[PDB]
Protein backbone atom coordinates (compact mmCIF):
# COMPACT_ATOMS: atom_id res chain seq x y z
CA UNK A 1 0.00 0.00 0.00
CA UNK A 2 1.43 3.34 -1.13
CA UNK A 3 -1.19 5.94 -1.99
CA UNK A 4 -4.45 4.23 -2.92
CA UNK A 5 -5.91 0.82 -2.07
CA UNK A 6 -4.21 -1.76 -4.29
CA UNK A 7 -1.29 -4.13 -3.71
CA UNK A 8 -0.64 -4.46 -7.45
CA UNK A 9 -0.34 -0.67 -7.71
CA UNK A 10 3.10 -0.31 -9.17
CA UNK A 11 4.48 1.85 -12.02
CA UNK A 12 4.60 -0.92 -14.59
CA UNK A 13 2.42 -3.40 -12.73
CA UNK A 14 -1.03 -2.01 -13.64
CA UNK A 15 -2.84 -2.56 -10.30
CA UNK A 16 -2.58 -6.25 -11.07
CA UNK A 17 -1.44 -8.40 -14.00
CA UNK A 18 0.21 -11.52 -12.53
CA UNK A 19 1.69 -11.90 -16.01
CA UNK A 20 1.65 -8.68 -18.00
CA UNK A 21 -0.18 -5.35 -18.19
CA UNK A 22 -3.55 -6.89 -19.07
CA UNK A 23 -5.74 -6.97 -15.95
CA UNK A 24 -9.43 -7.59 -16.63
CA UNK A 25 -10.06 -4.90 -14.03
CA UNK A 26 -8.29 -1.69 -14.92
CA UNK A 27 -5.41 -0.34 -12.84
CA UNK A 28 -6.02 3.21 -14.15
CA UNK A 29 -3.85 5.06 -11.64
CA UNK A 30 -4.45 2.73 -8.74
CA UNK A 31 -2.35 2.40 -5.59
CA UNK A 32 0.38 2.90 -8.16
CA UNK A 33 0.61 3.95 -11.80
CA UNK A 34 -0.53 1.44 -14.43
CA UNK A 35 0.80 0.26 -17.78
CA UNK A 36 -2.09 -1.81 -19.15
CA UNK A 37 -5.00 -0.65 -21.29
CA UNK A 38 -6.48 0.06 -17.84
CA UNK A 39 -6.36 3.76 -18.78
CA UNK A 40 -5.55 6.79 -16.63
CA UNK A 41 -7.26 9.78 -15.03
CA UNK A 42 -5.23 12.85 -16.10
CA UNK A 43 -5.66 14.85 -12.91
CA UNK A 44 -3.43 14.50 -9.86
CA UNK A 45 -4.53 10.99 -9.00
CA UNK A 46 -1.54 8.78 -8.20
CA UNK A 47 1.61 8.46 -10.35
CA UNK A 48 3.33 6.66 -7.44
CA UNK A 49 6.74 6.12 -9.04
CA UNK A 50 7.65 3.70 -6.25
CA UNK A 51 7.02 2.55 -2.68
CA UNK A 52 9.69 0.82 -0.61
CA UNK A 53 10.57 3.57 1.86
CA UNK A 54 9.46 6.49 -0.30
CA UNK A 55 8.83 7.53 -3.91
CA UNK A 56 5.39 8.66 -5.08
CA UNK A 57 3.58 11.16 -7.29
CA UNK A 58 0.24 12.24 -8.75
CA UNK A 59 -1.47 11.25 -12.01
CA UNK A 60 -1.44 13.82 -14.81
CA UNK A 61 -1.27 13.17 -18.54
CA UNK A 62 -0.46 9.75 -17.15
CA UNK A 63 -1.46 7.42 -19.98
CA UNK A 64 0.38 4.73 -18.06
CA UNK A 65 3.20 7.16 -17.39
CA UNK A 66 3.77 10.25 -15.24
CA UNK A 67 3.59 14.08 -15.49
CA UNK A 68 6.56 16.42 -15.09
CA UNK A 69 5.39 18.41 -12.07
CA UNK A 70 6.61 18.02 -8.46
CA UNK A 71 4.38 15.90 -6.22
CA UNK A 72 6.35 13.54 -3.98
CA UNK A 73 8.12 15.45 -1.20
Amino acid sequence: EAGEECDCGSPGNPCCDAATCKLRQGAQCAEGLCCDQCRFMKEGTICRRARGDDLDDYCNGISAGCPRNPFHA
